[PDB]
């Protein structure tokens, strides 16, 4: 059933989604699931062993690979964690079905935590190019909702206060942020990054909100982590050029990756 | 004609709308119209007599009961309310046409007075659950308008003091608030609704502006009256449960209904 | 290929639009080219010689007619001025494509500086109907893009400092605002433009910021000038009747020619 055809259920377009990944990687529930934004794709690689490696494009309601991966944890026991492959932007233009598919299809595995992730700009000083930031709130800008009816969910706290607290047990000095989501592609001019700040928010990208509301609904917890790819427009007095962004986000890459490992373990 | 397809003029099936209440009824022209949103359900049992009831998917561009009232004056004279049977929402994904519709049809019966109702978030701590507010003004934040083409309708007093003073009369106590709109369906994180406080606005909801929007361009008086359902996410330290608010929305609609009744008298 | 359908790529439009253009007006490629919005109609009639008018309908993706014009400068040498037909506004429903096209059909004919040029409200008191003013920046709230794809262009300085120097050169009294693009049509209530004035917006209107973006992806420069129509709602105590505006628009007639005029030549 095609997921932009209207009459279609995303939940059963979900489920089924869940049911290939259970029988191609032989996992018959995950408990966590994490979505690999711009700047996070080398850090799941110290999570643990990848058990089962599923070509995206051949999982029912997507279309690079989708991993399953064994985290020890400190007793003994085990996790299956699901590593969605790629991630699908509003500015696209694919509708927002598309956009939270992989939200639905984690939730519909069994999973109960889901870890977002995202590269964005800054608009706090402190922060520059390569500093992770834990999300405590977000104002989405982009005039659309993923949910389709009636829906009662209460987003009063997206982003769980129980993770945040885990997150500052394995590193104390992260910072937190109410981050906004703009439809994108294009970036924010120095007078919509000023406007963001009036309104709130300390980060600003293209994603991640739309998702965390679905998360919600479906009941996940979840724990949202940006990655500064560096200050946003009109911050900076001395803007970074784009090598150097570049190299910023590269030199990030182990310890991102050694975080999401520690957490995953929790 | 589907009031879907673009070719398709919106207004002259509001035309073969009203035509069919006209017929259907007996009623030749209604004075009046309510839209009855959440929480407003019953608030229409005291406006009079009904003098009938037509199958809202039975009226042409619709797709639940359509009802014709009978308002009895002081002086005697009477005035014919049209109660519209259902309401469609934006977040529903049927156009910006369906969700006017029933405005555009009660315009093509002559009514030219409009009483729009919804229910909502307040930002005021003075506003609890059950507050009738009165819209002095609103803040469409859809980034939709129900207005196709060149048509520069000026927006300067949607919400009409004559009517404000009206409801005054009957209840010297009503505040005024100004309304913002979002997509919905989904509710305001705290950051969004500090957001909202930022922007100048007392209320949140998911309806009403555009509908408001609709009334204007077609000449309609319109009276704005919001429910608060309770106070909007991070307002108040002490949020009531799930529970206690619907049971608050029951209790405010003996209230509720007797200051519509009267209002429609005038 | 329709520009309607996704499966058409833009530019592709564009570039045979630009071809159409050079053979039947006989000029090979344009050096500049101005968008006239409301306010603007007469303002290109003092910039040269029209070597040729091409009906709009006429040209590749379109759908009232487009000049080629001859600036002779100061030095004797000559430049090619594109001056599109009307404008598509995002209001007609039509699509963003539809809505940039002209500013791709022009970068298409080589044409390396843009001109945009509109009617808006204003919110400074201190710029009656009838001021122009340069554009410095704008606040995008249409929650559209006219970019398709992870399309990365930078947004730092759309309104280019140096043509804005230039402009300066021509009228040293022209002040700068930043403008705030509504999707309309329907014009702002009195708690919008607060709303607007609070994000930091001098100037709210319609159209030009999904032009600009489209403009910068191709590479041009580009100056925006905006005509105060008049005040925005609740900005003056005492409102223009339409008369006033009226006249305050023809009035400003000769002093926006000539400078469209001086400023062509550079
Ligand atoms: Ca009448």
């Amino acid at each position: 059933p095609p997921l932009d055809d209207p009459a279609t259920d995303p939940f059963l377009v979900a489920r089924a989604a869940a049911d290939h990944i259970a029988q191609a990687t032989g996992v018959e529930g995950h408990d966590m699931a994490l979505v690999l934004g711009s700047g996070w794709g080398g850090a799941a690689e110290l999570l643990g062993e990848v058990v089962a490696e599923v070509p995206t494009h051949e999982i029912p309601g997507f279309s690079s690979v989708t991993r399953s991966i064994r985290v020890e944890r400190a007793d003994g026991s085990v996790r299956h964690a699901l590593v969605l492959g790629s991630r699908t932007h509003l500015y696209e233009g694919k509708g927002v079905r598309a956009v939270v598919h992989g939200v639905r299809t984690a939730a519909a595995t069994g999973a109960e935590t889901l870890i977002l992730t995202n590269g964005c700009g800054g608009l706090n000083q402190e922060w520059g190019a390569g500093t992770p930031v834990l999300l405590s709130d977000h104002i989405n800008l982009t005039a659309r909702s993923p949910l389709e009816g009636p829906t009662f969910v209460d987003l009063t706290d997206v982003y769980s206060p129980r993770l945040r607290e885990l997150a500052h047990r394995v590193d104390p000095t992260l910072p937190e942020g109410v981050y906004a989501q703009f439809p994108g592609p294009h970036y924010e001019t120095p007078a919509e990054v000023r406007m963001a700040g009036i309104l709130g928010a300390d980060l600003v990208g293209m994603s991640t909100t739309l998702e965390a509301i679905a998360a919600r609904h479906c009941g996940l917890e979840v724990l949202g982590v940006s990655l500064v790819t560096n200050l946003a427009a009109g911050i900076s007095p001395t803007p970074l050029s784009h090598a150097e962004v570049i190299e910023a986000g590269q030199a990030a890459g182990p310890r991102i990756s050694a975080l999401l490992a520690d957490i995953a373990k929790r």
